[PDB]
């Protein structure tokens, strides 16, 4: 079926947790024996969120070359993108040291610092200019250029060097401040300015390694995330849109990462994203 009328379908039926269900009975299982290592229980935030080790990203690293990350490679839209769990505080040198390997221009940070009261993920960068932060662990120095706070999300420009080279990178940092604490935005138009605003800057682009998209485990608002860029570009590519199925391209991007969307509540607003978008692009 097409998109927007099936939505309208699945409200009046009332059955977006029986669809959603369904994704997660035919959603793919593969082997995470490298994530369940004893040597790697402090690497990772949830014991039920791990990446699988056909897809998992590796450091460049002899002693441990483990991360949870994973590479979601989207075949026909050309597009690709690092989903990982927001840094601990004993892996914010490997967070950077991935963005260094694999020549990433642009981090996706859905999550504030604290939500609900609890930590959510390590306060990973900068917070003021003139105060740098060293991983010793990784030797990396990373520091804070420019930042521009919008209502809706922040924009920060950082610069990362490599201490053992002395090479340096721009690296951009996307965060969307304002998901709130329980539920899904009642409206897609902020989630999609934000995403039109981190195409603009080339950080999905083919000229630069992945980005790196997180949020607290890396598979709910992330998943949301590609799951709404890599269908509007579809939508874009092909003769027919109306062909483009979210619940396909949903199970395709699951061969990659488990468990993205979390809820039928994120479902529903991802549906709704593609919606709004796909008319804006144009001009309904
Ligand atoms: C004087 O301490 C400088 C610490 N630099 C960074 C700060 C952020 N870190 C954590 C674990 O939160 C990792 C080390
Ligand atoms: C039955 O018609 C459904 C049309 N689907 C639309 C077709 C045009 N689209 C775009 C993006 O050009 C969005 C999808």
């Amino acid at each position: 079926m097409e998109m927007e009328k099936e939505f309208e379908q699945i409200d009046k039926s009332g059955s977006w947790a029986a669809i959603y269900q369904d994704i997660r009975h035919e959603a793919s299982d593969f082997p995470s024996r490298v994530a369940k290592l004893p040597k790697n229980k402090n690497r990772n935030r949830y014991r039920d969120v791990s990446p699988f080790d056909h897809s998992r990203i590796k450091l460049h690293q002899e002693d441990n070359d483990y991360i949870n990350a994973s590479l979601i490679k989207m075949e026909e839209a050309q597009r690709s993108y690092i989903l990982t769990q927001g840094p601990l505080p004993n892996t914010v040198g490997h967070f950077w040291e991935m963005v260094w390997e694999q020549k990433s221009r642009g981090v996706v940070m859905l999550n504030r610092v604290m939500e609900k009261g609890s930590l959510k993920c390590a306060q990973y960068w900068p917070q003021k200019e003139e105060k740098e932060m060293i991983f010793e662990d990784t030797n990396l120095k990373l520091t804070l250029i420019s930042e521009d706070i919008k209502s809706y999300y922040t924009v920060r420009q950082l610069e990362l060097e490599n201490l053992t080279t002395q090479e340096t990178r721009e690296i951009l940092h996307f965060h969307y401040t304002t998901w709130p604490d329980f539920g899904v935005p009642e409206s897609p138009a902020s989630f999609l300015n934000f995403l039109f605003k981190v195409r603009e800057s080339g950080s999905l682009s083919p000229e630069h390694g992945p980005v790196v998209v997180h949020c607290s485990a890396g598979i709910g608002r992330s998943g949301t995330f590609c799951l709404a860029d890599t269908c509007l570009l579809l939508m874009d590519k092909r003769k027919d849109p109306s062909s483009v199925d979210i619940k396909k391209v949903l199970l395709e991007m699951r061969k990659f990462r488990m468990g993205l969307i979390q809820t039928a509540d994120q479902l529903r607003f991802s549906y709704l994203a593609v919606i709004e978008g796909a008319k804006f692009i144009m001009g309904d």
